[PDB]
């Protein structure tokens, strides 16, 4: 069977909606299933917003480090760092690193309350030449994953080709770049998701999300030991608002494409 026709079967038996965006940077080819629909991002989408600031340090060499009070009414849904800090400050980095390695919301919202909003970020994706994403909400709100609503959304093959220019590619000046791979690779939240499709010692930078709808997501970049580096974005999401997770079928589209 091929690759799509794996793709197809995981995606009939797994009850739901996948999308799949592979760039092997080898060659620039692809491998794409449904890789120009949209899918929310959910908290996928803090790449964005943390490269955003990244950019913004490019013209100011004291952003980084700039104090942010964190007070206890920022704490939102799901906020393992910030809630530490609360009467205290933590810097620009370290609210990106809490936002990419442990999926802070409150970090987020501290990243996209000093950008300007929402739309701020998706000013900067298109500034990348990313005509598709768009962040339209804080968290935890950016989550709910709304079957058909657009709000917070983008398509696999965007997220791939602007993940691979951020982390890769002509987006950032080097320091910055290099910042943002190293936070990715850092990432607490992905065991079980692209990475557990991969070889165990291949190193890998990703960013996992997971919203409402059972919206289940993961975007990574990947250096085998002998390749050019893969670009993934796997996004999944199922038509029962209180569906659980699905870590695993990231997992298993991870594995089918790169077999
Ligand atoms: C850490 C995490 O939450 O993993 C997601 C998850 C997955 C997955 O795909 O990774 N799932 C499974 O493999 C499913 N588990 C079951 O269906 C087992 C059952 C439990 C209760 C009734 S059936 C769900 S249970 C939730
Ligand atoms: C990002 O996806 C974010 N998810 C949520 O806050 C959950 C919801 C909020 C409203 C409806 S559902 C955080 N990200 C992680 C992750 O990266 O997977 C989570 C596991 C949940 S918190
Ligand atoms: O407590 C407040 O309301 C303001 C803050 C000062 C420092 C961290 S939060």
């Amino acid at each position: 069977n091929s690759v799509q026709q794996q793709l197809e079967a995981l995606e009939k038996s797994s009850g739901g909606r996948l999308g799949v965006a592979l760039i092997n940077t080898a060659d620039n080819s692809q491998i794409l299933y449904r890789a120009d629909e949209r899918f929310a991002m959910c908290s996928t989408s803090k790449v964005m917003a943390a490269a955003a600031v990244l950019k913004q340090s490019e013209s100011d060499k004291h952003l980084l480090n700039q104090r942010v009070e964190i007070k206890k009414s920022d704490l939102v849904n799901y906020n393992p760092i910030a809630e530490k800090h609360v009467n205290g400050t933590m810097t620009l980095a370290e609210l990106g690193a809490a936002a990419l390695q442990y999926s802070d919301n409150t970090a987020m919202n501290k990243l996209i309350a000093h950008l300007g909003g929402p739309d701020k970020v998706t000013a900067f994706a298109r500034s990348l030449g990313d005509e598709t994403f768009r962040l339209d909400r804080t968290a935890p709100t950016l989550n709910t994953a709304i079957p058909g609503d657009p709000r917070d959304t983008t398509t696999p093959l965007a997220m791939a080709q602007t993940l691979k220019n951020l982390t890769l590619g002509k987006a950032l000046a080097e320091t910055q770049r290099a910042q943002l791979v190293t936070w990715l690779k850092g990432n607490t939240t992905g065991s079980a998701s692209i990475r557990a499709g991969l070889p165990k010692s291949w190193v890998v930078g990703d960013k996992t999300g997971s919203g409402d709808y059972g919206t289940t997501n993961d975007i990574a970049v990947i250096w085998p030991e002998n390749h050019a580096p893969l670009v993934l974005v796997t996004y999944f999401t199922q038509p029962e608002q209180k569906a659980e997770n699905r870590n695993d079928i990231l997992a298993a589209a991870a594995k089918i494409v790169t077999h």
